[PDB]
């Protein structure tokens, strides 16, 4: 096929599939609303978010941190968000005791695969969590499809939902 | 009277917000189909550069560091499987990233790399970078202002910008491998 | 224009001679490094966290602190509560009151360990705060600090030497060899 | 029996500086072979070559040091030297065929590998053994022309600084026509 013919077809099809799957969140049955609410409550209570992601999702870890605390905060609060992947306490279990000792009120927010047992053990602990996983670990998580070709878009969409929900409660547009 | 806004219950609000969010995505989903050409040729030029042995020096504005990360990790994934190892460089992190004296950066870049092309995404946040992106060096510029005629023009305050970045990347990588794997001819 | 090989022999001889000459500098150091080290060790023993920062030229030394305090293989060592403050979202670019409040709410018991120049006012304000600190500075800010000379050609070695003193002191008390 | 901290630290400090003094002439005693290696590295830079710098896990700080010292935040009148963090490169070898070497050779006009410390995977080992020019600071003599560091030397960290300071002075002494090579 000629490049220019091919690309026209590819682009048309790409947009049509986005459109087709664009209502997926209306059908999503994992408890994302309740999890978002619980995470917002944690933030309001002065809690910290310790954010981690699988190897393929480091870009999305970066996205969370930069969006939650943008370079120019303007009127925004400085939110208690920590890059857990980059932490000396990331488990490769001394990690849990050190975490509990150093942070007043942490909650783990993890996205994607759980790539080692140390992390699994930490996430299975009693400390609160906001888990976006490819399979349920224990307790309601936000469930994603690992080989979904639209996964990357869905991650952005869920983040944008979370940030809107969070600031809607701040700024008193919405009550939990 | 008109009435001061009351306030909505979270669980009522979120259902409406979710519905509207997806529907706005659907409304806008055909945007690229409506774009009046030009971008295909720019993608083709970038692919030819890779085909010819060229390197991609990738930079992004402060808000798009995540997208710089995404480009690098998608083009050269952890498990290459059967893929080539593509010549892709994080230019943001480079010692040659200009402060200013873009002339010094440019000269060092030109002697260091056999065949560089600058792929920049977003705002150009200093004069040194602007000078280089204006240079004779081949470029793949995704900008908010049309600083060259041949650039991909992004809409800066578009609430859907982040998705469009993913979409353009996914178009690019598919176009690149379609040609690398002899599925299509340019 | 000396020949390279002649030049390098002289340079090497002189380099080692100057190291030797200045090698007893710490015996003559009059800033309160012993007291500051003790107070930092007590903080660590009390479950305190160390939030470590450094000026632009000393990012390598920030890295050195983090990797030495918590090496890849801990073996029998504790996991120490050490944080890269330069890299954190709370590092004050502007403004310091927001960062301080967020730090105080986030960490149970932080202590700031800063090395080198204080390159913005937000950091200065934080280091001026009530929060405990271990300050290795080119001029005294506040309370007793460990004083360094900015343009000392041997500065980089002295930084290593002070770290090595700190880590030996710390583990000496942890492994009950020494009592505070 | 336990020692008092303030007594202990005074002794420790004294002995620390004196050991540094005792060992301070180490480089003067070395067979001068390192001089030729430094010269070769300088000639590479003079000739328009790039330095692709890597380090073992324990020496990441020293990789940082090399990069920030060779190209400081304020260059003043200095040239912008062709120096690359190879650890951070997408071409850093893992598995993974020898895709890395071919991509490196096509990407860079004239690379030299400057590696410091342990060689922590076979892929890196393979490249550092390649025909590509190198400046290797190693714990075992994996080629005859390398700088040999003493691995469990308690003064290793100082010697790394000292060797770097030697290198940068040698490099600019030649760049600035203070010495002939
Ligand atoms: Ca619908
Ligand atoms: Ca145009
Ligand atoms: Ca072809
Ligand atoms: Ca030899
Ligand atoms: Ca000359």
């Amino acid at each position: 096929k000629n490049f220019y013919d091919w690309i026209k077809e590819f682009v048309r099809d790409q947009g049509e599939f986005i459109a087709q799957q664009s209502g997926w969140l209306e059908l999503e049955r994992s408890s994302y609303a309740k999890l978002i609410a619980q995470t917002i409550s944690h933030v309001l209570n002065g809690g910290s978010l310790l954010v981690s992601a699988d190897s393929s999702r480091h870009w999305f870890l970066n996205y969370i941190l930069s969006n939650l605390n943008p370079k120019d905060l303007k009127e925004r609060p400085l939110l208690s968000v920590i890059d857990f992947n980059a932490s000396s306490f990331y488990p490769k279990n001394l990690s849990l005791a050190t975490i509990e000792m150093t942070y007043q009120n942490p909650m783990f927010w993890h996205v994607g695969k759980i790539e080692n047992e140390g992390l699994k053990t930490i996430l299975l602990s009693k400390i609160p969590s906001f888990l976006w996983l490819f399979e349920e670990l224990k307790e309601d998580c936000l469930l994603l499809k690992e080989h979904d070709s639209l996964l990357d878009y869905k991650l952005l969409q869920l983040f944008k939902l979370f940030e809107n929900a969070l600031f809607s409660v701040l700024y008193n547009k919405v009550t939990l």
